DNA sequence: GGCAGTACTAGTAAAAGTACTTGAGCTTGATC
RNA sequence: AAGCGAGAAGAACCAGAAGACCAGGC
DNA sequence: GATCAAGCTCAAGTACTTAAGCCTGGTCTATACTAGTACTGCC
């Protein structure tokens, strides 16, 4: 066995079976201009 | 020594995941 | 260099469970 | 032009396969009813 993330033998586990439903399944979403400088936007 | 009675041997009796199939609802067309 | 009695072989001659369950080390 | 029937697609439900390695000891192993099978007293 911040924010939780499936990490060891399960992650592994799940990358190598490429299952459907990952169990931490999230996005790392990457803001472009203004949106990444200041907060109100982001 | 034969008949019937009886005990023994036998012989039969508090898993999880993925894939496939079926049913229902949509999509399209044909007919009156 | 030593040197003071004799020998030779008849017959024939290893063993399986397997299965289940439990405990235990790693 | 509208309705009905057929075909196609999607979602849900059910069934089938895998669960680390090797290594040491121990104990335990079908009733149950049955017909025949012989013995053995009883007469």
């Amino acid at each position: 066995n911040a924010k939780n993330v499936t990490l060891g033998v399960p992650r592994l586990k799940e990358l190598i079976n490429i299952s459907k439903k990952p169990k931490t399944p999230s996005l790392t979403v990457f803001l472009l201009g203004q949106s990444a400088r200041d907060a109100e936007r982001a």
